[PDB]
């Protein structure tokens, strides 16, 4: 049962200390604040929100396919960590760790607030398996929304969630398959809008590096707001898993009014992600966990 005051005697000033040290990453590199909420994403989905994403070795989660090379923030992690375990020694778990800079990054992005819920435990085991069967940016929408409510989130939790892509960046091998030939007809994505798709070409120019990226979000790049919808109205949605939630035929009767409505009120997406975020921050594998003192390594 998560609490906010679960550390109210143990250590009074976690909220601050992870905040201040949030602040000091952005400050570093803005992006930071997009990696830092998709490693909370990328825990909560892999045997729940228990950290087991920050677990290194042969085995980690850190190299699954869709982990590797992509997810990214564990020296700022280590960093969090280490002020924190300076403040009240062996207290607080990576997990809620994780979920307190998460929504950090968020609201020093512009986004909205929550108060978070604590008393999350860290994980002993990694579970690659798993990662491997994370959403992917290829994928049909159906398939997408099965792996959401795999988790027992849904549809609503898919196009909300889906718009932490307000800011961040993606690679050009995710992505530019639609700029070419998309379905071996010859032709790039058609639901690609012109202007982004020449502005992409150029940014992923075939036989190039393929690790370079460009903005998830076209318009503001790092401030999380709802313009990441808006542009799918657009058809400038940068990942298919992006556009297909206004453009699919699945999309038609589910995902595309939902679009529409954050593209018109901001308070409403705002209102929704928060909700989201916490019934994701919710998601547990119920398994024995411990307040791992170094976010890489279980206790014993
Ligand atoms: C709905 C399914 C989703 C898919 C298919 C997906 C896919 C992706 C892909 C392929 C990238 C680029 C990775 C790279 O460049 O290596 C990415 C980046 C990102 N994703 Fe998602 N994502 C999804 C959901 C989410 C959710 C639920 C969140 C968090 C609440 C999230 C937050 C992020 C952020 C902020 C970035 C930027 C990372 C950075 O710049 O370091 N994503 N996502
Ligand atoms: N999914 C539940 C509702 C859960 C919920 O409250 N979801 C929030 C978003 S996080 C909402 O406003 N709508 C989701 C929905 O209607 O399912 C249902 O269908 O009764
Ligand atoms: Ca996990
Ligand atoms: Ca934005």
């Amino acid at each position: 049962q998560l609490s906010p005051d679960i550390y109210a005697k143990s250590c009074p000033n976690l909220v601050q200390i992870v905040r201040k040290q949030v602040a000091i990453a952005l400050k570093a590199e803005i992006r930071m604040a997009a990696s830092l909420i998709r490693l909370h994403f990328h825990d909560c989905f892999v045997n729940g929100c228990d950290a087991s994403l920050l677990l290194d070795g042969a085995d980690s989660e850190k190299l699954a396919i869709p982990n590797i090379n992509s997810a990214r923030g564990f020296e700022v992690i280590d960093t969090i960590k280490a002020a924190v375990e300076n403040a009240c020694p062996g207290v607080v778990s990576c997990a809620d760790i994780l979920t307190l800079a998460a929504r950090d990054s968020v609201v020093l992005s512009g986004g909205p607030g929550w108060r978070v819920a604590l008393g999350r435990k860290d994980g002993l085991v990694a579970n690659q398996n798993s990662a491997n069967n994370l959403p992917s940016p290829f994928e049909p929408l159906d398939a997408i929304i099965a792996k959401f409510v795999a988790v027992n989130l849904n549809i609503t939790d898919v196009v909300a969630l889906s718009g932490a892509h307000t800011f961040g960046q993606a690679k050009c091998a995710v992505f530019s398959n639609r700029l070419f030939n998309f379905t071996g007809a010859g032709n790039p994505d058609a639901t690609l809008e012109t202007s982004l798709l020449s502005n992409l070409q150029t940014v992923c120019p075939l036989g190039g590096n393929s690790n370079i990226t460009a903005p998830l979000d076209r318009s503001t790049t790092d401030t999380f707001d709802n313009n990441y919808f808006k542009n799918l109205l657009e058809g400038k949605g940068l990942l298919s898993s992006d556009q297909i939630l206004f453009s699919s035929d699945l999309a038609v009767n589910t995902t595309k009014k939902l679009v529409e409505a954050y593209s018109r009120s901001q308070s409403l997406f705002f209102r929704d992600f928060t909700c989201a975020m916490i019934r994701m921050g919710n998601i547990s594998n119920g398994a024995s966990g411990e307040v791992r003192t170094n976010c890489r390594v279980i206790n014993n």
